[PDB]
């Protein structure tokens, strides 16, 4: 675990998985190769009604309905595979840890999804891997992927 990092834009190696500590709500990353791949994370609070709100994504002004009815905070992976298809939530991260994962390797992007303590990785394909920068908006760590099982435990159970 190296970190903690200030919020910055880069683009990592392949087979490092960026922790993201989430501390505030909005937009949390913003990921994309500018062809083939748009992800931008979401935090959203705990007990949230079904409420439009805005998010300037990749420079755009997006607004999206949101609704986080559970004890825990919700992370929100908005994505689009062409810059003219509208975003759409294809995977939520729901968490009391407000840690968030992004992992490049095998040429696919790897982030985790489901509800904590039981959250997994899960993948998304792209044609150009090294390509993908990443803008954080959170201090976050890098763990190899090497310490998968770590970089697991902390996005369940916390740092």
């Amino acid at each position: 675990l190296d970190g903690p990092y200030q919020p910055t834009t880069f683009t990592p190696p392949s087979d490092y998985w960026i922790l993201i500590n989430s501390n505030t709500n909005g937009v949390v990353y913003e990921s994309t190769n500018n062809s083939d791949f748009w992800t931008a994370v979401i935090a959203v609070e705990p007990h949230v009604d079904p409420v439009d709100r805005q998010y300037n994504v990749f420079g755009e002004n997006k607004q999206f309905n949101v609704r986080n009815d559970s004890d825990k905070w919700k992370f929100l992976e908005m994505f689009r595979g062409s810059s003219q298809n509208d975003f759409y939530n294809r995977r939520t991260l729901t968490s009391n840890t407000r840690l968030v994962g992004i992992l490049k390797y095998g040429g696919r992007i790897w982030t985790f999804h489901g509800e904590t303590p039981r959250a997994t990785t899960d993948s998304s394909n792209t044609a150009n891997l090294n390509g993908i920068s990443i803008t954080i908006h959170s201090e976050f760590y890098i763990i190899p992927r090497s310490q998968e099982s770590k970089c697991n435990e902390y996005i369940n159970n916390g740092l």
